[PDB]
């Protein structure tokens, strides 16, 4: 029974800059954020409403885990600590509203979709800016 469970590699990612731009981070930073995220894999563990998500890099991996419904902490795309909660939207779509623990900056947000053709997609927002992240099973 196929749902976000499985191991995922990205295969394209649009706008990864502008959103770091809008999370004010430098350019150089930028530049190799963008290298380094054209190695992204992701691990997804899913039973009911229950989440475990694994994304790793080269030289970097974290782990969250969220039921849908309940608020958890997370880091912000900038990692900045945050308040996160995850509603469904369809039946293979979920959305994420995420507001600061501590401090003042822009909204932010994401949305995983697993398409009917057999991809996952994964959306940030950061105010205006939205960035779109297409991965395919392993
Ligand atoms: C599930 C998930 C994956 C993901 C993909 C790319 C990310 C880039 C950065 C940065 C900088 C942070 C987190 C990422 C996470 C997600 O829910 O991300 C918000």
């Amino acid at each position: 029974m196929p749902n976000f469970s499985g191991n995922w590699k990205i295969i394209r990612s649009e706008n990864f800059e502008e959103l770091l731009k809008v999370l004010g981070v430098n350019v150089m930073l930028r530049k190799i954020a963008v290298a380094a995220a054209s190695k992204y894999a992701v691990e997804i563990k899913q039973e009911g409403d229950t989440f475990y998500i694994k994304v790793s890099t080269t030289v970097y991996t974290t782990e969250i885990n969220f039921k849908v419904g309940e608020e958890f902490e997370e880091q912000t795309v900038d990692g900045r600590p945050c308040k996160s909660l995850v509603k469904w939207e369809s039946e293979n779509k979920m959305v994420c509203e995420q507001k600061l623990l501590k401090g003042e900056g822009p909204k932010t947000s994401w949305t995983k979709e697993l398409t009917n053709d057999g991809e996952l997609i994964l959306t940030m927002t950061a105010d205006d800016v939205v960035c779109t992240q297409v991965f395919v099973r392993e």
